RNA sequence: GCCCUUCGGGGCAUUUGGUCAAUUUGAAACGAUACAGAGAAGAUUAGCAUGGCCCCUGCACUAAGGAUGACACGCUACUCAAAGAGACGCUACCAAUU
């Protein structure tokens, strides 16, 4: 379970976890530092942006470690997705076509916008104004479209 | 970026949003202090209401309480006369002790 077991109850992870544990702990400590970041000098949605950034990065590490540069077994990959080292739904969207670089699921959630739209970060920057710096309110993405 | 191609081309995906993170000048309120100071025609007071540009506590916007919760207590011509009886009214002002 992803609930914390005592120690004697703890089952070992699969093989290769000793090989990837250092990068996984790098992402975990990055996430704790994002928890401890100050919020006085920035706005509030901007305070929540780094969690989405680090979650995307951790899931991308797992995703391209399994699919692109094959370095982990399928047992280990399924274990990582089950135990919370990567976002299975974000990885599913990365497998979809036209969503190969999606920042977050909240940015394609169309039931939650005013006019049932995706966010502006999903729009190909070829159709936007020049020097129109987008940083979306949801995660601060500057451009996710696969063409971008 | 990926995919397809008859290598000319075509496809997949499509417009977020919370006035800034900044406290003097776009609106918080007690308490302390100062002061005064509790209804019903003598004195003392159980209350229940009434009306709303007065509200408070309460789930009660179909209880109850808040001094009977308070407020009430100033002010005061205006649909408006008639009868009969008066008026040096409406003008003048005036000549003997012995
Ligand atoms: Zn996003
Ligand atoms: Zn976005
Ligand atoms: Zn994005």
């Amino acid at each position: 379970m992803p609930a914390i077991r005592p120690a004697s109850k703890r089952k070992p992870p699969p093989d290769g976890f000793s090989d990837i544990e250092e990068d996984l702990l790098i992402f975990a400590n990055k996430m704790k530092d994002a928890q401890n970041t100050p919020t006085d000098n920035i706005p509030k949605h901007q305070a929540q942006w780094p969690i989405f950034q680090i979650a995307h990065q951790r899931s991308r590490y797992v995703y391209e470690l399994y699919y692109q540069k094959q370095a982990i077994s399928k047992q280990l990959y399924d274990w990582l997705l089950k135990n919370g080292y990567a976002d299975a739904m974000l990885i599913a969207k990365w497998k979809k076509q036209g969503y190969e670089k999606l920042c977050c699921l909240r940015c394609i959630q169309t039931k939650e916008t005013n006019f049932n739209s995706t966010c502006i970060c999903r729009v190909p920057r070829a159709q936007l104004k020049e020097d129109q710096d987008i940083q979306c309110v949801n995660c601060g993405c500057r451009g996710c479209a696969s063409t971008d």
